[PDB]
């Protein structure tokens, strides 16, 4: 019943940033902890990935995906595919409605338990309870504000706005960059 | 969604406070600053109401009306308020609840014609209602001497703010 | 089975603007008209109002409020709530899910049939199918891009952004100012 | 949470075409992606196949079906049946709502997880979100506009039409000919 | 328990047409009638109107709308609005799911009980069961087949197509021209 | 969302016939193929079987029964129930809503996944979307028109009648006899 | 909760017959009386009408309709219209899901509380719990058996077959003729 | 229809306490037990654990996690995760809504069948029926009473407040320490 | 959550009886009353009536119908209809599911809020909780015990069997005669 | 939202006692008030009454009934019948699920908004949240403990037991006599 | 479909009694069996047990538990815990909503398929259809009537009361002792 934390990833001005909040919501109305860290670097810091869902789910995926990386030599395109395939295979895992973002220097993708793999056109991806508000914020900035802001600043911001619009997203915001 | 309001009778002090969060539909907050608590009866009383602003002022007026008729007897005037609320067709459909308090006593009135007086002198309504209440009664009971009414009222809502998603941290507090 | 247009209203840098797209969606699938006009100036051009729903209701609520306006010395605040008390009263109109935005040079208000009247904190109001998206976009620009964008520009952007993402908002956008 | 892209296929004047749009809508409200490749040729370019659903799924079925195509020596009909049987069988795949269109020069078929195999009488097939709209469009053209268009031209126009009407279908369109 | 017949309307090359099928399906399974007249001209033959729903209803609205047409001196737009208002108002009529298409030489509109008034950009309107199919067909033709057909020809073909696809639409078809 | 074809089976005046229409309906609205073949002779042409549902399941159940047939000295009765005990057994197949008709020169049986095996009293069995209509038509003819119609004629009529009324049955009807 | 008795009307070989059964079903499973008479002559035996629903509903309609007759001079066409209109008007009456058949020497119609009026092409109408089976039976006979049966015999029969197929229709069958 | 007892844990000023009530409610309305043992010292008294649900589930879990600890050499954090991964692994237990608090002298963790592992930001966890009320009281006393209360006192007090408020919590309270 | 007492009426061998039990069940589980007066002689003892529902409803109805009788000069049949028409007229009572039996020395009638008036074919009516069980027993004794039992005996016996079987019927039974 | 208070009444050995608990529980788990007084003496202290529902309603009802008592000259029975007519009549009040107990020296009665009026044969009544549990105990005690106990005694005891079991009944209990 | 029998257990003044009624009510209203024996002595007549559920299940359970008793050397507590693990473990049995009471001279316990094990502090237990009503009465009597009553006496009495109120509990009652 836990509600998905909000994660955002951006490629801007030759920079890659990914942020997420710390809010943990049990049931409809209740917040257990505000400090959750949902974003991490993999492949020896070559890739930034994040997952909205459970902690033990977070790592099992992270595990088997970095597997796809090592197999596929850090090709995000083929690894995520082979990842989504293997996700779609697992009886207990297909179930997860939460999704996964991955990105490296080159690109970013979105992987789901339904076997979906999505690459954005605008180099912006957002998931989680508040992803949509975050996505609205970032695009607005990146397209319109393009030369007045960094990725770290676009990403950080995008999680603030959603933090204001959304009940399931808080203001403790962890930011990583490649 | 209904904002969270807390009322406490403590150490001779009367405080009521509420958050400012206005939640549209499911996940969306329209406004963080709404003031749900106001003085009435030339400042003799505090009232608070969870729901709509429009329905706030009708009931407030409605109640303050009772107070004038009933010579500022909160006990009597709150009862007559509940009867009347229950009589009006569209208003008796209101989910949101109403806390009134004076220096002497506090009351909770609903559109179901319910009238509640807390035995511990703490009343809290709204989304984070349960959370503020527990927080408040805990302080009152255990932390008694080390805290004031205004402080307990502030704290309870600070706590309500953190556990409850529909209670934010923008908080106004009133005192008699 | 109709899908409301998307209206956006902003007070920025001492300027005011209200804008909207024209897309109307019947069924969950179908789009008929690309351009629709629901945003109307009232009170001899001193007030911008907008409503995302049916044209019939639109005119009804508008005229109602310009009525509420006339009575009150054009006190935007009192008139809103007078309409709000009124709107709740009507058994037919009370039941509308859609909302009304009314603003002037000074401030803007969000009025609902529930009786709710809401003044925004940041000087931005959004309603309709794409409301939240534009709302997020606009807040982002306003707070972050504040120096570089006008009220006019922020509105158009928000809806345009809304149009880019939400399937129910398109890019045909009219902008009115005070 | 994803909305299917739209696929169309037509036999005309001895020409074959299959076509699909790029729009990917996640959430009932929101567009993730404007492109993808869900129509891929098979069987040494002799067969076109398309599948509206997820990437890991399309790959699985295409692979599944192509393996069938070989066992039976290029019989689209026998293949699709054994395809439909195995698909019906697989507990994880049995549940899939999206459908598969396969096509060769002589014939075209539609397969489902329910173990259905459908052969259109008029040689026009459409699946996914805007199937209804793209089906109606292409037939309308094929019958009435027959003299003035090719299969390529018909398929491009059908999706152009669904993309014009259906909120979940857009104009980024790939057309494949056999 | 009745399924609506299908109505279509198109402005083309300075020609107007409205058309409808005869099929009446009562029970989700069964056809009662192959004919009816639900498209009737109005306003001295200047206006065509059509309504997919029941006989007592069509007669009421047509009458309702025509009375509007007169008060306002042949203004289709003002009329349809006052039509949409009154319809929205009537407690018994407010509830009606079926929609009304009215049309004149210069313009065409669509009205609903919700008080909606819709003006297509491309001058093609369809309602009832096979609206989706007849809409897609006619637009497909109007855009692509433009040179080779008339408005009459388009409307006859659109319904011929919906009647070919939709199980609730048949081939007994009346076409009215202004 | 598929709609079963309509099969009709009759024993009359010392003759036997099984017939069916070809119409297949996807969605509640759409019709793709007008002509479908689900009625198959088995046991070296000594038995007519028919099944209204998916071709995959069709072949599966058919082959199953012709299996049950082979074991039993072609005792139609025992074989039915052996299949019926079997059909219930399979967890995947048990759940089918559709039914199977099996007959020979002597008699006909109605077999379901529930385990039910039914021999008709009047020598008529009907299944599929139009089953009840044809069933009613056929019984009418058989009982009343008994002198003037053959088994062959009664079947064709029933389905034709079924086709006339039920939106899901069409008039393309193949007739097989023993 | 009572279940609608079954009524059938036929124009055949220059004869008009209308039959209905006597079964009265309370709740889902329960039968209170088997003898109900739902068919009667009106207009001094000039017209045969029947109603599936309640007894007090039966007569209020019968009353106000014969009203339409006398007003309209026994024109079944205009009276039924004016009837359906007046039915559609009544707050308590629109509610009735049961319907009304009327016929005279010339023709037959079906009137509903939704303001529907339907005239069959084949001169056969059937309503009530078992109308569909009855309709299937009669058409079969009238079209195929045309010269071997009277209306009284077609009508009577049609209620027998349905009487066999349907749980809510019994074998006490009243027959009237014009 | 069973209601969990209430369990509360706190790390305060260098000490730790875990406490629980005794009330077990059957149906929504009824109490049988006034007391129990639901908070059990594990790992030779080095860790505290409690679980709100059934005794049998608990003793499965407790022993299971007690297993993990041994395996992982007392690492609370790494043990929790392998438990959760295992908990969510088993398809019988994964269904458990109730959650587990584990505690040592350093940190505390909250574990759910979902695979979630949570470390409170405040060093406070509560589970079961009065769970919300406990958490509110405790956090209230930890932050504003901080000087005047100890861990055990707060555990005692928090469960004391819930029992006053929550209808499913009583005043029989046992506190465990490390 | 209230359960009607049980009432049974019979016309047998020139005599009549109406009887009822005393059990009133509150909730699905609970009995308070063992007895009542629910079957009341009307029209100066000339007719018998009973109603299964609330006392207040009854006394409304009884007096209401007692009104009709006077109006119509004791005609049971014509009175019943105007009652029913009136009963169904009132929008507060029309909602009553419970039904009324009225009886004189000649015939008996069953009246519902729906507007239904029913004359049993067998001269037997039952209403209320054990209603089905009573009717079964009574009809059983009337047809196969006919020589050996009287009206009062059967009333007594029928309600005696229901009380044995129906959980909502007891053995306190009062019989009224005309 | 709130849970009804629990009231118990008893006639024992010539003495009357009506008692109630104080607990008012709002929302699923939450107790707002420890002490409530909803049991009133009426009619010169000759009548006891209680209502488990809201305080306002208690007034209106007690008010309403005392008028019936006086109009009917202290006749508890006709005053109860008339009130139940008025109550059932009121559009607002009829909706109340909570019930009323009234009692004098001779008898005790229960009344509802459905118009029911109940007299227990054993002279014990109970309503509200522990209504079931209080009745049993009281009836248990009255019957078996008859010699050793009084009315007040049994009354006090019954709620004491109810309050001991029922989660929603406390121990703050007021008893009254006559 | 069936309703559970009602069993009551009591520890009073040093003596143990477990009693049950016979009534078996199938379907909503219908009583199939007046006398049932589901309470068994186990472990050399040292243990009383009862199960309100089906006879077969009673066997399997009683069987299962007596094994636990012996494995655990008559330890009612660990035998109860282990059984509840086995019970909760069984895929078939876990689903049982009916519960088990077991008792010896020292204590009494209640067990469920969810793995719960319950010890009442007042040494009274009740299960099945009147479970609530029997407990209250027993706890009522034990507490207040303690001097005048025995275990058998209170046991017999409790079910007697339950059977007097609960519609689903009869008076055919078997009591057992230790």
């Amino acid at each position: 019943n836990f509600h998905a934390t909000t994660i955002f990833a951006v490629h801007h001005n030759g920079e890659c940033a990914m942020a997420g909040d710390g809010q943990v919501t049990m049931g409809n109305a209740v917040v257990m902890k505000h400090t959750a860290r949902k974003v991490r670097k993999l492949f020896q810091g070559k890739v930034l990935a994040g997952f909205a869902g459970s902690v033990a789910d977070a790592f099992t995926l992270f595990e088997m995906f970095e597997g796809k990386l090592e197999e596929y030599n850090g090709n995000l395109q083929r690894a995520a595919v082979e990842m989504a395939k293997q996700w779609r295979g697992d009886k207990m895992l297909r179930q997860l409605e939460a999704m996964l973002i991955v990105m490296d220097k080159t690109t970013m993708l979105l992987v789901s338990g339904t076997g979906e793999v999505i690459e954005p056109d605008d180099g912006i991806l957002a998931i989680g309870s508040g992803g949509n508000y975050a996505l609205s914020a970032g695009r607005a900035l990146k397209q319109y504000a393009s030369e007045h802001l960094t990725a770290k600043q676009i990403a950080k911001a995008s999680l603030e706005i959603a933090g204001d619009i959304c009940v399931y997203t808080n203001h403790n915001i962890i930011v990583e960059e490649l």
